[PDB]
DNA sequence: CGAAAACGGCCACCA
DNA sequence: TGGCCGTTTTCG
């Protein structure tokens, strides 16, 4: 179980993400999906006794929001070497849906030589909206997304890593494929509300957390 | 009669599913169809005196929602070996309608060597909607579904096992073929309402049940 | 004959 | 209602 670094969120998840499965967090923009991704990108490298996976991180960005400085902040919060964190995070920006899936081909071969624990795909659904904008082409983007999700599940079962994808809510296919769906909504200021909206094992429940300069971290009224 | 593991639902069914016949549960998404399937996948292995069938389980998944951990939770609830439960559940994900029917060919030969009591097909109608999306191809998916249902009835009469298929309600052919139709709807929180909408023997009636971490289990206000 | 435009008709979404 | 395409006519 990879620690989220929010204790309340860890309790909500019973200790953190299950490696080897896809966890989807759907919420409005600015809810902190990207911030949680940046935090996990570092916490994954933490020792297992500290809630990490003792593995490198993979950040596939489609939205430009990748900040190595956020990774440095998370590393210094938990006392990890920021330089080693950036050395254990491989980053690449996907320009389109086809490029987004093509990067998985390099990811599968690269993930064999080194132990990874986390795969991050940020604005995973944005490129299927910007690229495929027509109505007759909807089935094509749905097929590409389906294949992409199957590839995610395959890599998860192959390397035993956690698969994190982010969705902006301004597909029903992900429900059966994703094991845990988390709904994120803004509480005013920088403090966010998290809700579980389906889990066969986890209750439907809510937990409050905040977005702090160092971290994605528990709410401290 | 295979125990549902909800006492109120067992009373609704007069003790549980009749083996050798198809029981259809149609309801909205998140009503708990999959949860009931996971529970039954373990309860089938229970002794007959405990409401089981003393047989192995078969889970054909089309939606990715298969969770061995849910099976482990159901096994520990009723005190069954979780490892033996997973050893008595054969699992396979159908990628399309043709693959969904093709898996029945392996199922028929495999079900001869060992005693099974339950066959689960989850999102059974989803692949006929994702694969066959056009309007001119509707008769083709209806024919494939008809043949699939006939194969289900044949296997039910051959092995005396319970046939469970799940349908998302966002065909009229199943009515004559399915013996008991159950309508599932959400009560808020995790507690679900079950209604019988046709049975020649069972009354039209309703029963309240809940979805608990261990189990599909009676409502406990 | 044919550019071009002016109309007409047809479709998309979901209401 | 907006867009696109078939057409029709109109003017050179």
């Amino acid at each position: 179980q990879i620690t989220t670094g929010s204790k309340e969120l860890d309790k909500l998840l019973q200790g953190g993400i299950e490696t080897g499965s896809i966890t989807e967090m759907f919420g409005e923009f600015r809810t902190g999906k990207t911030q949680i991704c940046h935090t996990l990108a570092v916490t994954c490298q933490l020792p297992i006794d500290r809630g990490g996976g003792e593995g490198k991180a993979m950040y596939i960005d489609t939205e430009g929001t990748f900040r190595p400085e956020r990774l440095l902040a998370v590393a210094e919060r938990y006392g990890l070497s920021g330089s080693d964190v950036l050395d254990n995070v491989a980053y690449a920006r996907a320009f389109n849906t086809d490029h987004q899936t093509q990067l998985l081909y390099q990811a599968s071969a690269m993930m064999v030589e080194s132990r990874y624990a986390l795969l991050i795909v940020d604005s995973a659904t944005a490129l299927y909206r910007t690229d495929y904008s027509g109505r007759g082409e909807l089935s094509a983007r749905q097929m590409h997304l389906a294949r992409f999700l199957r590839m995610l599940l395959r890599l998860a079962d192959e390397f035993g890593v956690a698969v994190v994808i982010t969705n902006q809510v301004v597909g029903n296919i992900i429900a059966h494929a994703s094991t845990t769906r988390l709904y994120l909504r803004k509480g005013r200021g920088e403090t966010r509300i998290c809700k579980i909206y389906d889990s066969p094992c986890l209750p439907e429940a809510e937990a409050m957390f905040a977005i702090n300069a160092d971290g994605v971290g528990d709410a401290k009224d």
